[PDB]
RNA sequence: AAGCUUGAGUCUCGUAGAGGGGGGUAGAAUUCCAGGUGUAGCGGUGAAAUGCGUAGAGAUCUGGAGGAAUACCGGUGGCGA
């Protein structure tokens, strides 16, 4: 109801999907979008554009909270970790900080091995 | 039968290391329990379904624990048969 100018975004991009959540630095979420929830499937569900449209759908949030100043905390290897920021920083918001927060085992317990075809 | 020493070794004073054994306890990440903010998806893939989803998931912030495995330093750098 009142304009507070400030927020923080949490972005995760994988080889199958991309997630974009808008929060306040008090940890409190205000809205979220995904590349799967954008209506995308298969090898296309992770794409830079399926994530770009998810960022445009998320950039409609927080209008009544009047947020413009933005920090971004990024995760995952997926191509969606770039187009999402570019589009959100064009949709009225201004970036001040981008930091990678990918949680990593350093190092244990046995190396991953999956899907051989 | 008896000398000699080069063979082998030890001692004085020093050199180096993820060698082994006994007993402590600490740096994080899967994951799950519990609450705030929050909403309809998440997971897989050439596609998917079982499965997890309003019984409020995933995302975020926080509180917490068992147990396995221990980044950087770390290298033409080392130890053990």
């Amino acid at each position: 109801r009142k304009q507070v100018s400030d927020g923080v975004a949490h972005i995760h991009a994988s080889f199958n999907n991309t997630i974009v959540t808008i929060t306040d630095r008090q940890g409190n979420a205000l809205g979220w979008a995904t590349a799967g929830g954008s209506g995308f499937r298969g090898s296309r569900k992770s794409t830079p554009f399926a994530a770009q449209v998810a960022a445009e759908r998320c950039a409609d949030a927080v209008k009544e909270y009047g947020i413009k100043n933005l920090e971004v905390m990024v995760k995952g290897p997926g191509p969606g970790r770039e187009s999402t920021i570019r589009a959100l920083n064009a949709a009225g918001f201004r970036i001040t900080n981008i930091t990678d927060v990918t949680p990593i085992p350093h190092n244990g317990c046995r190396p991953p091995k999956k899907r051989r075809v």
